[PDB]
Formats: C-alpha cells, sequence, structure tokens
C-alpha cells in the first residue's frame, strides 16, 4: 500500500491510495449518508453528522472503511504496519478511547481540520479491540489529510502513540515513519537533472538516453523502496491545474509505485499486487478509482441524494 | 519509450507504447483507410491495401506514424535510437530501398505474418531521407509484431542492419538490443518469491513487507533500467483472461514504467515524460490511449465504417509541453 | 569509519576499526604502561592499573585515544555520530560523571568483562567537556567488546542514553543503531548463492559469472551502506584458525568497506578516505596497522617490557592528507 | 578476477589482478630465466630471451602462467572469459598460430611496447588446443599493459578477435569488453562530490555522512559490477609518488573490488573468493602479492641472479 495526497494551485485536495494486498477482502465502495446510526465501543453512541464515502465492508451494518472521506474535504486512509502497530489491552480512564478500526469514523464524523485532529489526539487512546468475535484486529497506522497538511498516526510497541506532520504526502507500510524520514538522507544523491558526457582517464562516458539523475532510485516493491520513490515522485511533479490533469497527475505517480501483479509472490504462494488505485477529489467529492483487471476509471459521488440517503449505498464487490 | 506485446490465452495481441518526449510534436491518431494514395521515394506509388490506426502527424496527406497496427494484426512502433541510428546516404541498385520514415506504411501495407517480414527484410535497405526538408530523419529503431513473434529492427553505424527475435516482448533506446539482453544475465538474482526470516549471527533479520526478492530491480527512466523492469513484469505477469482484462495488465506494466513529470530534466533544460500509453487490441481492433493531463481511456477503432472511409480520419491534436 | 570484531574457533578476539577522515590528526601508536598518572575532570585522579595500545594523540601527557584495548582483552572505538550525539551541560550529583573523551580510559582501566560495562553505564553521565580550549568535543559513539559479546553506546539528543547489544560485530556512522539494524530486514533478499540460468519466456536468461544473488548489495561509502555491507560480510565470513588467518580475515574484510582515496570528496572540498586499519589480536596482545600509502602490516605488542614501560611509549605519527 | 593498472609520475608501471576462484589450482611464484628452452607447438621451438616472473604452474617443465612480467616492464594476464571464448579448431596457414596458452609466454618473449604487440597481434590466429592431454582448454582472454597503454585481446564465438585500448586500466570477466564499455555510460550520474542539504517540499534531506554521490556505486562480485566500481575507484584515484604509496594504492583499489570468502557460493556448493592479489612493479622488477589467509605483502625480485639461473625457480604452492 501506498497512500499519496497533494493539492492543486487553489487548495484543491487529491488524496487517496493503492491497495496492496494478497487476498481478497469482499470490499466495494460504500456512501455513508448523514443521521445514519454510529455506535462506539468506549463512548456514547451518535449518529454520523457528515457524509463519507470510500473502500470497505459492512459489518452486521457498521461501514468498516479501508479509506473513507467526508463531505468537507478531509480524509483518512489505514494502512499495513507489520511488527510495529499495538493498541492498549483496555481502556484507559480519562482518555477518549477508541477500538482502533473506530478511528476511520470518529476522524471523519468530528473534524474538518487536520489541526484539529492533532490537538484532539493528545487526549486519545487507541484500544487493542476488534468490531466483533470474528475479527482480528488489524495491524494499522493512518494518514489523516486536509487541504492544508497530512498527519501520520502511529501507535507501536517501540514508541507508543506518535503523530508526524507529512510535508512529503506519502505513507506506506513499515518500518515506522521516522526510520523512512531518516532514509532519505541516504539519498540525497538523485537529482532529476540529467547528468553529461564525462572523460573517465580519456575515455568518453556519456549518457544513452536521459534519466541518469536518478541513478540508484529502488524500483522494487519494499516498503522503504516504494516510500522513496513515491516521496520523490510527489515533490518534484509541477502543480497542475483543473480537475482532469490533477486525477491524471494522482493516477500517474500512484500506478508508478504499483505493485505489480506476478512480480511478488508472498512466503504463502500468493501473488500481492495492486488490486486498486483510488483518489477522492475534495473540490468534486467524488472518488475515482480503477482496478488491476478493469483499467477505465470509475466515479463515485457525495451528492444531494447521497448525503441523505436513509440506508448505506453499497457497490457490489468487484471480482478479483 | 517502451515498447510492449503479449497476447491472451486465446492468441490475442495486445501491442503498444509509452511516448517519452520533451517536447509536442501535434501528433493524433489516425485512421488510414483502404484504397488511400501511397507514394515512395523510391518505388512505385500506390495505394493502401489494408487500413491503419495508430499515433502520428500528417504532413501534405501523408500520414507520418509514430506507431500503427494494421487491420490483420500485425503492427510496428518507432522508438528512439541515438548514437547508433544509421542509414544509408542514398539507394541502392537492387535492393528495397525506403527511407526510413516510409518503413511503418510498407510494413503495415504488405505483410499480415513477421515471418513474412523477416524474409523481405533481407532485401530491403533503409536511406537517410527525410520526409521534406522541414523534417530531420529520426534516428530510430522499431518493433514489430503479430500474435506469434515480435522483432527488433536496429540499422546502425556500429553494426548495420540487424533482425533480432525479442522473446521479452519489450523495447526501449539506446544502447542496442543484444546489449540489453546480455544485460538481463547480470538481474538472474531478482526472484518474485520473497525472502524470509535469516538468522545473522544470532540477530533476527526479517522482511518488513512483501517485495524483498526484487532487490536491486531499478526504479528509474535510464532506458537499459526501464528494460530490465519491463521485461522482469512481462514475462512474470500470468496470462489473463479477455478484453478488459488484458487491456489493464497493458496499461498496468506500462504505467509503471512510466517517465514521471518533473522526475526526468534534459541537458536543456525540459522535462522528459510520457506524454501518452497507447495499447492496441487485435481482437477488437481498437487503439486504447491516455495522457499525461487526461488519464481516461479514449477508444478508436478500425471497422467497416473507418476502414472503408474516403479520406484520412484525424482525431484533434492533445497539447503537451 | 567501520569498526569489526568477531573472534576465532578458541574464542580469541579480532578487534579494529578503519579511520575515514578528511584531514590530518597528528596520531600514532600508543603504549600506555601500568601505573601511569590518570586524571579526571570529575572523579578522583588515580593511576592507570592495565596497561593499553591503540591510535591516538597525547594531550599534556594524556593519551587520547581513537581505539584502545587493554591487556586483559577488552577495547572500545569512538567512531563518529555527527547530528545525533550531545552530552550534559555539566556534571550530574550522584552519577559517575566523565567528560565523553574520558570514555576511552574509564572504559580499558576498570573492566574485563562487558557484562559489567554494561552494569556501570547505568551510573554514568557523559559532559559536554573538552580535554582543554585548544580541542573541541568530538561527537562520537562507541564500540566495546571482549570475547564474548559486543556493545554499541550512543548518547544522542533525539534518544539520551542507549546500550545496545551488537551481534553482527560492525558500526559505523550516522544515523543511530537501531536505525542501521532496522535497515538490515530491507536486504534479506541478499544471498551469498548464486542464481542459475532462467527461462524468461524462453529467452536464456544466465549469469555471466559468479556473485549474481547478491544482486543489490550497495558498493558506495555512505554509512548505512558501510554498515549493510559490514554486517554482511562478517556475518558470513567462515569462522578460520590461528593467528595469521584470524588477522588477514579482519584486514579482507575492513579493506573491502574501506573509503577509497579520490571516491569520496566532501562539501568543503578535502577527500575522506580510510587512513589506516587496524586490528587488535586479543590472544597475541598484537595491535597490527596499515596505511593508505604504506600497506605493509606494522606490529606493536603488549608484553612485560612495554607493560611496565616508565612512560608512554610512542610511535612516530605518519602523515597523511 | 580483477585486472589493474595505472602508473606514477615519471611513468612506472604498476600492474596486476586478484586471482577469484571456486577451488585450489596448485599454483605458485615462478621465474623463468633467460635461455630457458621454450617449445611452440604451431612454430619453431626457441628459448627465452628475457625473464619473466609471475603465478602459475609448470606442466612438464613448461612454466604455465596465470599472470607473468618480463624484465622489461610488459605483462599480461589470463582471465575467465566463459561463454565467450573460443578459439580456432586449428591452426590456419599463414597465420602466426599460437595454441591460446602460449600467449603468455609469447607476448612478454618478444615485446617491449604494447604498441608492437598490437601490430603484431593483426597476424596471430589463437587455437583451440590444450597443453597435453590431461588439460582442458581454458576459456581467458587477457590484460597486456606496459608503461604507456593498456590493451584488451579477446577471442570469441560472438566476435572473432578484437584488441581494445584500455583507457580504463581495468579488465574483469565476461561480458565482452565492448559490453563493459558501454555499460559505464548508465553510470554518469555518479560523482565523487558529497551531495549536500535539500528541501523535499520543505522536509529537509540532508546527507548523514560522506559518500552520497556515489548513491548507485554497486558493491557485490557480479563481473560488471566489479568492473564499473574499479574502473571509477582507477580513475578518481589521484596519481602518488613512490614505490610504497603505488604498491599501496594498487592494494587499496584491488583488495576494495576483492571477492571475500562467505560471500559467493556457486552452483556447485563451493565458496568463491579472491585467493591472491598480486601486482608487478616494472620499476623495481618486484612481485608483490598477499594472501586470502595470509595478509602480509610478499615480494619475489628478478634480479642478476635469478634472471640468470639455470633452471626455473618455483616456490612451493601457498595452501589454501
Ligand atoms: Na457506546
Ligand atoms: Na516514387
Ligand atoms: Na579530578
Ligand atoms: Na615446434
Amino acid at each position: 500500500c501506498t497512500g499519496l495526497r497533494f493539492t492543486d494551485d487553489q487548495g484543491n485536495l487529491y488524496f487517496g491510495r493503492n491497495l496492496d494486498v494478497g487476498q481478497d477482502y469482499g470490499e466495494g465502495v460504500i456512501i455513508t449518508p448523514r443521521n445514519y446510526p454510529l455506535p462506539y465501543k468506549f463512548l456514547d453512541n451518535t449518529t454520523t453528522k457528515k457524509a463519507v464515502i470510500g473502500m470497505g465492508i459492512v459489518v452486521d451494518g457498521y461501514p468498516s472503511y479501508f479509506d473513507c472521506f467526508n463531505e468537507d474535504g478531509l480524509g483518512i486512509a489505514g494502512l499495513n504496519f507489520p511488527h510495529f502497530a499495538k493498541f492498549s489491552d483496555g481502556p484507559i480512564d480519562g482518555k477518549i478511547n477508541l477500538a482502533s478500526y473506530e478511528i476511520m469514523l470518529w476522524v471523519t464524523q468530528n473534524f474538518t481540520k487536520v489541526s484539529d485532529v492533532k490537538e484532539a489526539l493528545k487526549n486519545v487512546n487507541l484500544v487493542n479491540e476488534a468490531i466483533n468475535s470474528s475479527f482480528a484486529v488489524a495491524p494499522l497506522h493512518w494518514i489523516i489529510s486536509d487541504k492544508d497538511e497530512a498527519i501520520i498516526v502511529e501507535v507501536s510497541k517501540q514508541y507508543g502513540m506518535k503523530v508526524f506532520d507529512d510535508k512529503l504526502g506519502v505513507l506506506t507500510n513499515s518500518p515506522d515513519f521516522n526510520w523512512h524520514l531518516t532514509n532519505l538522507g541516504n539519498y540525497t544523491g538523485l537529482d532529476p537533472h540529467d547528468a553529461t558526457a564525462q572523460s573517465w582517464n580519456g575515455q568518453k562516458v556519456a549518457p544513452w538516453g536521459v534519466g541518469t539523475g536518478s541513478l540508484g532510485l529502488p524500483g522494487d516493491s519494499i516498503p522503504a523502496d516504494r516510500f522513496v520513490k513515491a516521496a520523490y515522485l510527489n515533490v518534484n511533479y509541477p502543480t497542475v491545474k483543473g480537475e482532469k490533469a490533477n486525477v491524471a497527475k494522482f493516477f500517474n505517480i500512484l500506478k508508478s509505485v504499483a505493485m505489480i501483479k506476478g512480480s511478488v509472490v508472498n512466503k504463502l504462494g500468493s501473488d500481492e499486487y495492486t488490486v486498486y488505485t483510488a483518489c477522492y477529489s475534495a473540490a468534486t467529492k467524488t472518488y475515482y478509482c480503477n482496478f488491476e483487471n478493469d483499467f477505465e476509471l470509475k466515479t463515485y459521488k457525495l451528492d444531494d441524494e447521497t448525503m441523505n440517503a436513509d440506508k448505506l449505498i453499497t457497490y457490489h464487490h468487484h471480482h478479483h
């Protein structure tokens, strides 16, 4: 998995992710309308006040999102953080206690600004607790973004709860976010500008084509390598104008660091690959995605009809 | 540029390319119908006998293709081959003489099997002659494919004319094709299979995520590195079923090795990037494409209307750079 | 700099380092005998009780070691830790307070087991104090080893004081040690075993020579890359028998990751390179070393003469830079 | 294997090689004096006119050299060229026909200048013929050097006999020399100069230590990678003065690209590693070497005693 965000020139946000998995989770697009029942394990039950859209599954009427985005332009994506993620073994007195899966809707239902999320997370405790008996707790970390800033939320057995500002606009998987940030200093030799002809003791040594400035840029799917590549691409990609160009830019970057089917076989014998790429445009309230076996962009929208529906709106699962 | 071909389980061909350039050329999609006038610099002028589709420009009524594909399922793509490509000073008596730009139509008009193209090429001579004085001769090499085999055609100052079988189904830019083939032996350490946990003198060293067996796979846009990655992806991608799945597999692979805007600045100061990605599906006679600033797939078809049109059918030019 | 330790089949320790710098420091080999005066900034002044040998300079009669090893087979080496290393503003009541330069002698004089060093360090405080106003406080971290275990000591602004067990037997420079350890998981794809011939869609792709399983092993002098390579070599080098074979194995490994003159120019314009490589053999109490411009092994020994000398024994300084 | 040459400021040559093998060949240092019997398979038998030194084996009184150097400052080293090397299946009329193993002494006995070797090789045919019944033909290519130039001699089934000028002063193994030269253009992004701090969308990304300019320099033992690294090191290493400094420089470079024991296991189950590193100094007529298990430099010399001996002078085989 790779998460990505950036803005156009006028602060319109484009924010999304690749889902890179080794099995089928049965997910599909889900629109949660306003005034939908919203239970909490350790807080008063309530109802949604904001409509949200994203990809996920429905568990006894609870929309469990892999990524979701509210009508006000703030979203969150959950990505794998194995060997690090570890939540509290029980709620703590005086904290805002959330089972780790509840963070998706807690963030999208109560906030519109990342700066506010940041202040609220100072009294939040994430609890190691599953939705129900037949689910395990997923070892996730999260990227949260509005149009002004993105933060990384990580709760690990190594370091506890840490919240990072993410100026690169990217997130992958393990190890922890500061490790990845530190790793970038080893890639300062990268340069978009091509090299030119040289004399190696009088032997002409010259580029055969363009691209020689990025010698050393990794192209495999190791999380640290996708991180370096996605970060490099995102910060050097110019700002572009309009919905079509920005959506295209989003998919150009994430299809570049996609995990290609057949190139990764996990230790259990299964292919791991990017099953879908998705982008939320806050300006149009539109969720764009495509699939490993179906490349044309699909669109799903928060609008006056869907934001006010009486039930969840769920699209059949796209068969991988 | 990266060219790519493969087939599905029924022998349906999927064949196309990325165009990675640093300036605008005015190109767009062009259908050339049957019975369209076809001049030759050094051969008897004639008319097209098969319809073709692809990307290119029209120069004084002559469709000059970047890539093109005939209704019988054989296609060709021209890619840059700098510091190598060199053609004859003039025509040669006894040979089939073509200005190098004429090879696109000469191949798509006269053949349906790459086997026949291979035999005819033994008597072909490519000439260093431009279409007119406004254009320079482009230093190209070519990939040609039907459903059964793909070949690379390179005509160089170093080696003369060479024709290679291309079992990898990929082509990029310089150096020459046998150089790239030889390079693959240096990457036999790549493995789709993940590593597992190890004991480094009792220190547990274990992967953090999947992908560890492809350690060393280059991610940059140097032609050698795009060749290795593109070949590695193509040969390990499973054969898939149906038009939608195969077209998506094509774009999945070529977008993986696309040259991303902002990441490559040439020595003249211009961004080099993939301005379009195109796929020809021989089974539906459909040309698919999308662009750096417009990701939706656009489709264009050779069918009973377009193949018997009375003129060139030209779609508008999408601006870039 | 790269520090390295391992043992032979009998538990004889071989422990030393490369010094990779961009200027001359005047260093040379120094034997400090037993019963030599030993002042402390924040502790009762005393005398040495064990003889030590290593590389360093003498400042007003005080041997300031870059690395040093005591007659009981425990040693320590200081390596650069920039952008991390930070020590206390002043001493702290109740702690064993040391100016950071005093750690070399404090360790080699008071311990023979790394286990005891580990316990004492829980009450140690390192102070940001130079030896005098002519020298700046060096931003060091340390590797300490006996025959049984090696530890890394890092005192940083980011993390305070940390002590790590070092099963890899290696240390380089920044970032912090847990960062490097974590990095190793990304290199689980490395394999000493050669690849063999493969079929890439029927194209034979086969190694041209041995070594193909270590595809992706970095060859540059970035501290992260020297750490990965040095750890990989050390853990896969077989245990060897005898003094000559073990000393050679040591130099084989450290010369593999040496920083070669001319290949690294720092932002101030100076060449950074390995000016010397040194190995302490605990079994013979012998310090071996050679230099960038003099490859013969020079040897210096702690024995009954040098350990009971009446003064510091200093060998001449070999000029560099 | 890696071969290396360079000169000091006054044209004194330093020239040698690593031997990287997976088994023991029983080789040792051999001095061949003047007037020693020198048979040829396809030419008149003669005697040596120049003394030579180097590493090799003795086969029925014939010194079969892995590398050797004549008293006049010209040397040759044979290195592996598998899957390419292919010699003539029989002598050709009108050519100077040499069985491929005879080239070592033919070059060192008849020439002092590489420019002369170059002209003579135009009428030379290398023949696929073993020393005797119990030896196979080794698939070698060669590096030949005097103080002014080095050439690469390659006879392959792909390309026939080719002779290259070698301004890099290095040679490894397969593939062919022009392939390696072409490969350097892909590494033009390498720079000895360190990178400096950068702003990745306002995130400080800065080197943690020196060395960042050579991002992408390979450190494994694949022949193409040792070639790139050795070439880079040799052309950026400054010229140095005097015998000690130049011998040290030689070993610094070749120990850097050495094949370290335990890091390479071949498909038959054996470790491959650098068993010896050797350097001939033409100025002192001294052959320096050390070994994987014995690091102190050993020296062997062409002098008035050894150049005029009555038999071969052979040192017992160093046991690996
Ligand atoms: Na509740
Ligand atoms: Na004509
Ligand atoms: Na004191
Ligand atoms: Na004879």
